[PDB]
């Protein structure tokens, strides 16, 4: 089964009960009580795209623990949103500059340093690429698409610079449906 977290080396919060139980507080807390024409004010975008977006922001949000590496060790997960925010990258790209506000929130949602360095292995979790495309409807590369980590800090900066209330409407529901979900399963 694939992991969120472990604290000895056993599965103590799989992948799938730590992104449906977090849905219940993006859909309950936030999407039905109005939250989508709060997003649409300040993505500038419409309502129902801004309701999709915040599902699949969540449930992009952990796939960086999806690595081969960390499944296997069993221990920890350290630097995951950054590959979280990598594969966020390529897979929002299609929505544009907002896209990019998505993978800059998910980036910033466990900064506990404000330097990480390439990964031998890349390649994700085939079963946990599996529990993505069926709860998200998308397709997720394989490989954690290392886009020499440079391109995207300059213009993480360039984005909290210009657009940190874009990123904070994305990041706070996140951490706090984040936060929610390792409450009950763990």
């Amino acid at each position: 089964m694939v992991c969120t977290f472990f604290e000895n080396k056993v599965c103590v919060e799989t992948m799938e009960d730590h992104i449906r139980k977090g849905l219940e507080i993006i859909e309950g807390l936030y999407l039905r009580r109005g939250y989508g024409h709060f997003l649409s004010k300040i993505l500038n975008i419409d309502v129902k795209l801004a309701e999709e977006l915040l599902k699949k922001a969540y449930i992009f949000h952990d796939i960086g623990k999806c690595l081969e590496e960390f499944q296997q060790r069993r221990e920890k997960f350290r630097f995951h949103e950054v590959y979280s925010a990598l594969v966020a990258r390529e897979v929002f790209k299609k929505y544009g500059d907002i896209g990019g506000v998505v993978s800059v929130a998910i980036l910033l949602h466990h900064h506990n340093w404000i330097s990480p360095k390439r990964p031998r292995n890349l390649k994700l979790c085939n079963e946990c690429l599996s529990i993505i495309k069926k709860l998200s409807g998308e397709k997720i590369p394989e490989e954690i698409p290392w886009r020499n980590w440079i391109e995207f800090t300059e213009e993480a900066e360039e984005i909290m610079r210009t657009n940190l209330r874009g990123v904070y409407s994305i990041l706070l529901p996140l951490v706090v449906a984040d936060n929610y979900a390792a409450a009950v399963n763990r």
